[PDB]
């Protein structure tokens, strides 16, 4: 069933009500020792550059709801990926922050993503499914 | 101190009661081995999870699920006092860590020296 596909887990991201965000950031750049930034196109997140080795780590601005951390899984088949997920017990919710979001055994939340990495980097580090 | 610091752990925590549950998922999901660190009941580590640093499922005594990062130091309480001037709030000792609050609002515990010396120094920051 489950189509051939890979994936891991690539970033980090520490999810804080938008008016918190520039404060967040402001500690976690202090905390870490780390340039802090926002990418074009996505003045929602603030990279924390260099915080964590083989990651991305970023402050992420929330519309709404309560602070807290979550992972994005990075996969070639974001489909796929989810029904893998899901087929391991996870559930799927409604849309959060523009991402495909599951919640897992356990009670936290992942994102499932697109590729957003050199494909010589993602091909070191992910794993092939099945 | 001269002390140095970085985040180490990255931590799964979940009611006891959904653990297993928890770390089979995670097991599944990565495509890691999991078991718990002898000396260690409460931790399942999710092997390799995520290179450079550890990773695992925390059982918790009481409380809701949540993520939670490590600090790893040589200096604790130097730490403490330098995270606690950034504006984070120590709570009480929490699943036998030192934990605080950061703005925001997340948890890090910060904890003492437990990588290979050389990957500690290579990820590591010096703090005055």
């Amino acid at each position: 069933s489950n189509a051939m596909h890979r994936s891991r887990v690539s970033t980090v991201l520490i999810d804080v009500p938008r008016e918190q965000a520039s404060r967040s950031a402001q500690f976690w750049a202090g905390a870490l020792g780390v340039r802090a930034d926002s990418p074009p196109g996505e003045p929602q997140y603030v990279t924390l550059h260099g915080a964590l080795p083989g990651l991305v780590t970023a402050v992420q601005a929330l519309e709404e709801g309560e602070a807290r951390y979550h992972l994005d899984i990075e996969t070639d088949d974001v489909d796929a990926e989810v029904e893998r997920l899901v087929g391991l017990g996870a559930v799927e919710e409604s849309s959060w922050q523009g991402c495909r979001t599951l919640r897992v055994p356990g009670g936290q939340l992942v994102c499932v993503i697109p590729l957003h990495s050199d494909p010589d980097e993602f091909a070191a580090r992910a794993t092939s499914w099945p």
